[PDB]
């Protein structure tokens, strides 16, 4: 019950929200049904429209007016944004050459510059280029100020997830806006984007930025608005707010426009009916930095051009339906679309079996446009399973193509040409950033970034500290000309023991093998050397990473490699080694085919066994240093050291021999030498994080030794590859991955071929930020390069994308 009989009277877009039955007057009360009777008349006058005309110039104040252009209109800061241009021979600022802001210009009173979030939805990366024409104010912004090629958004790159991950800082599966539709079995509630349970506060985790502001004292604007008030009218309430006295007066904004999507879905990204939308976001982009102008804040605010994600072609007929995959179709609940979400319709049939739901949808048909997996088996670039929202069976939908369970899903529910929410590395789902003002850069371009670290930057725009989320704050420093954050890394929490030779070859039971015993003084001295570290600044080129929790570890050295060897998983952490592109591939001599030797540095009670993968008829092992890739022959022994193995099914040894034996070589060739650091991670609850002891699932059979749920490598070379990996000058290039250690291959339909037909694409779908190996891992990378810190963490979170351009 709402009492709709007070009035909004003095209150128009009032900044405290007031409690039910007493009605409302902010810019959320037409959303919650609440207005006050003559919020219409009172809030949203139209009269006479948006724009001052040469006859209305020192008019006489006619309160019913949408705006003004009367001459007390600028200290009452209501002037339409237009009326300095027609009525005090004023230029717009878009007709203005951009002049550098190196200090903030800003009126008396302003403690610090505010900052404007200009959000616009569906707004595709490539519209900043082939939209140029028709955008002059954002082609001004874009060109003076500083801006990406694009931003990457989170998955599923909708609307909820990615506004929300903008104001959080946080990955969906953190913040549980983790699609426009939800179900939460804890609440058995219903999120949905028509209807009222959305408003109810327990779906929206984290700390957004007008929360954040709100704890440390900085006043907020509200970053919502009705969807029926009009654009002009948001970005007039904006300029009042902007007007308000010092003590009343917020310091960060956002507007919201629902344009271009709306008109992207009916004609597709590029149809010839966009250009209008494109023209009309301009024009509203145009009206607040008139406005901005007029109040002398043009170069005082910093203003953020943002999208939520992009925009792709899709249409009725591309639409794949589970009725022809599935013989039960009626017992599955499906969130359809652009990607695929299935529970159980009812909890009470327990005939319903999630393991034949995913054979009977898994390599069907020839050209399927979709793949179904576990949760946990998404790419872990994703970070889309930590949530309970989050159904154990999920389709990753082909760009272009829409699921649905049945055929009458489609026509009794073609419309569209235009759809979103697609992989968030697919190009069309890319979208745009911009920022200028006094605190970013000028005429800057800075390489693509993920709208997860923004939350970050903002904070930084506003004097706050941000609260724990998942950009690696410091890493968009490069954008901003003074409020950096200057991180230091994180201290080494557990020091490694390095062993020396302790053991002898007897004292080791391990039932391993090798045709080893074949026997210098002239080389005996160089295997002591290298044993004890001479080789160690070829392998070892950004000096070892730290440990950032406690453990027991030794290092190792070898000639070709040197490893961090965990005494309580039985297995390297980490193992580093650098291939030149001179470097030649071998093969594993027939001799040494079965061959495993104790490593006389590192106690039975703390080494594997053979005898336990004898046993464990399904888990074999690989190694992590690939002999393949040995130095000369007697190095190639070291590769067969008991602390160089590591579990691996069959299945996955087909992947990982061929990166060994091909790729590495290749990436070596391609980039001028490579340094490589592989080795395990355990997500056995897929939280993204490392997991303790206790957390592990899986065994190798009859021992302590543990499975990996995944294998990483980080490939790094220079990125001026005129200079070899291990003599580099300057920045750093990176590429990783995280590939899943599965017992089949069924998530690559194309497996039956040779290696060469899949392997590699396998590969790219689970490419990976050196951050996300960092957090599954507990480890820190880079830690002794020549390069500044900020420059590191920006080079932690890049992703190789395999996408054109
Ligand atoms: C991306 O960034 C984020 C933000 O930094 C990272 O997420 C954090 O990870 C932390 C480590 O997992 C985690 O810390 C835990 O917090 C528990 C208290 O949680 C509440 O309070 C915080 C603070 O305000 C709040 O943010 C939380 O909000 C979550 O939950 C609500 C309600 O469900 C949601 O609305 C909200 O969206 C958010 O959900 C997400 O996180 C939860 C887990 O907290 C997930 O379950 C959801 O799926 C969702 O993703 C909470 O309201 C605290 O109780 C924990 O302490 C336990 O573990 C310690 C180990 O130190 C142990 O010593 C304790 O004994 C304790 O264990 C006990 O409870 C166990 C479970 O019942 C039980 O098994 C034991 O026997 C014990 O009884 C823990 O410290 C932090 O909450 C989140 N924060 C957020 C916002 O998500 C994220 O990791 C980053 N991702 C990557 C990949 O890096
Ligand atoms: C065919 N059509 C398809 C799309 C349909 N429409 C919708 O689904 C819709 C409508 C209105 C909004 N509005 C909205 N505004 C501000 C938001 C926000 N959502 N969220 C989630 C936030 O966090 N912030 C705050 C913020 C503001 C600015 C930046 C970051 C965060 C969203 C989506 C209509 C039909
Ligand atoms: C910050 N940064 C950048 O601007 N580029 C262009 C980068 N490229 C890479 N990696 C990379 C990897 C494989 C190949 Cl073949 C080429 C480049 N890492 C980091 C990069
Ligand atoms: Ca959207
Ligand atoms: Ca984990
Ligand atoms: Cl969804
Ligand atoms: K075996
Ligand atoms: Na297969
Ligand atoms: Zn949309």
């Amino acid at each position: 019950w709402t009492a709709t009989s007070g009035s909004c009277k003095g209150r128009c877009f009032e900044l405290q929200e007031v409690g039910p039955p007493d009605c409302r007057c902010d810019n959320l009360c037409k959303s919650y049904s609440s207005c006050c009777h003559d919020f219409d008349e009172l809030c949203l006058k139209t009269a006479r429209g948006w724009e001052c005309t040469k006859d209305r110039c020192g008019e006489v104040r006619n309160e019913e007016n949408a705006c003004h252009c009367s001459e007390d209109c600028l200290s009452r800061g209501d002037c339409c944004t237009n009326y300095q241009v027609v009525c005090k021979g004023e230029s717009h600022w878009v007709d203005d050459d951009c002049e550098e802001i190196k200090v903030p210009e800003c009126p008396a009173g302003f403690v610090r510059p505010p900052l404007i979030i200009f959000s616009v939805d569906g707004f595709r990366a490539s519209y900043m280029k082939k939209g140029s024409k028709v955008m002059p104010n954002i082609e001004k912004l874009r060109s003076c100020g500083t801006h990406a090629p694009y931003m990457r958004p989170v998955y599923p790159t909708k609307t909820f997830p990615n506004l929300y991950t903008l104001a959080t800082g946080l990955y969906p599966e953190s913040h549980g806006i983790v699609g426009n539709s939800m179900y939460d079995p804890v609440f058995d509630a219903s999120f949905h984007l028509r209807g009222r349970e959305k408003f109810n506060h327990r779906w929206w985790g984290g700390q957004p930025l007008w929360i954040t502001a709100t704890k440390q004292g900085v006043r907020a604007g509200t970053f919502f608005w009705s969807v029926s008030i009009p654009h002009e009218r948001r970005i007039l309430t904006i300029l009042q707010w902007l007007s308000l006295p010092d003590n009343e007066r917020p310091s960060v904004y956002a507007f919201y426009s629902e344009q271009p999507d709306f008109s992207g879905h009916k004609y597709g990204p590029f149809g010839p009916e966009m250009t209008n939308p494109l023209r009309e976001i301009d024009k509203t982009v145009g009206q607040l930095m008139d406005g901005l102008k007029q109040l002398r804040l043009h170069r005082c605010v910093n203003v953020i051009f943002v999208g939520d994600h992009g925009m792709e072609d899709v249409t009725c007929d591309r639409t794949e339906f589970l009725s022809n995959y599935l013989t039960n179709v009626d017992d599955i609940t499906l969130v359809p679309g652009t990607l695929g979400r299935i529970r159980a319709k009812s909890i009470n049939n327990s005939k319903y079996d999630p393991k034949t739901i995913i054979a009977a949808l898994t390599c069907k048909k020839p050209d399927q446009h979709f793949k179904p997996y576990m949760k946990q088996h998404l790419p872990k670039r994703l970070h889309y399973a930590n949530n309970r929202r989050i159904e154990d069976i999920h389709l990753l939908v082909d760009r272009r193509w829409h699921v649905a369970r049945k055929p009458l899903d489609v026509y009794k529910k073609c419309f569209f040409q235009g759809d979103h929410g697609f992989d968030n590395k697919v190009n069309s789902m890319q979208t745009v950033f911009v920022g200028y003002g006094p605190t970013f850069k000028y005429r800057t371009k800075v390489p693509p970034f993920e709208n997860i670290e923004l939350y970050n930057v903002m904070c930084d725009l506003l004097g706050l500290k941000p609260a724990p989320n998942n950009g690696t704050h410091g890493s968009l420093n490069h954008l901003l000309r003074t409020n950096t954050f200057r991180p230091t890394m994180p201290d080494e929490v557990s020091r490694p023991n390095y062993p020396g030779i302790m053991y002898l070859q007897s004292e080791f039971d391990l039932g391993c093998t090798c045709d080893d015993k074949v026997e210098n003084k002239l080389e005996e001295l160089n295997k002591r050397l290298h044993t004890k570290g001479s080789t160690k600044e070829r392998h070892l080129l950004y000096g070892r990473p730290a440990v950032l929790y406690r453990t027991s570890y030794d290092i190792l050295y070898h000639t070709d490699f040197e490893s961090g060897y965990s005494e309580i998983f039985l297995m390297p952490l980490w193992t580093s080694y650098t291939i030149s592109k001179q470097a030649e591939v071998s093969s594993i001599p027939e001799h040494l085919t079965n061959c495993v030797r104790p490593d006389v540095r590192v106690s039975p009670g703390f080494s594997q066994n053979c005898l336990a993968y004898k046993n464990d008829k399904q888990m074999s092992y690989g190694f992590l240093f690939p002999p393949y890739l040995s130095s000369s022959p007697e190095a190639k022994y070291d590769a067969f050291l008991v602390t160089n193995m590591v579990p691996m099914y069959p299945a996955f040894k087909r992947v990982w021999a061929y990166f060994q034996r091909v790729l590495v070589k290749k990436y070596a060739s391609e980039r001028n030498g490579v340094n490589v650091i592989s080795g395990p991670i355990f997500d056995y609850n897929y939280d993204g994080l490392r997991d303790t002891e206790d957390e592990i699932k899986q065994y190798v059979e009859g021992s302590s030794i543990p499975v990996p749920t995944h294998y990483y490598s980080i490939i790094t070379s220079c990125l001026d590859f005129t200079q070899p990996a291990d003599k580099c000058d300057g920045p750093l290039s990176v590429s990783s991955f995280i590939l899943p250690h599965r017992p089949d291959n069924d998530e690559s339909c194309n497996s039956s071929e040779d290696e060469s037909k899949w392997v590699e694409e396998l590969m790219k779908m689970h490419t990976a930020r050196v951050r996300d190996i960092e957090h599954l891992t507990g480890l820190d990378f880079y830690r002794k390069t020549s390069r500044s810190y900020s420059e590191i963490l920006t080079l932690k979170t890049y992703l190789h994308t395999y996408e054109s351009e």
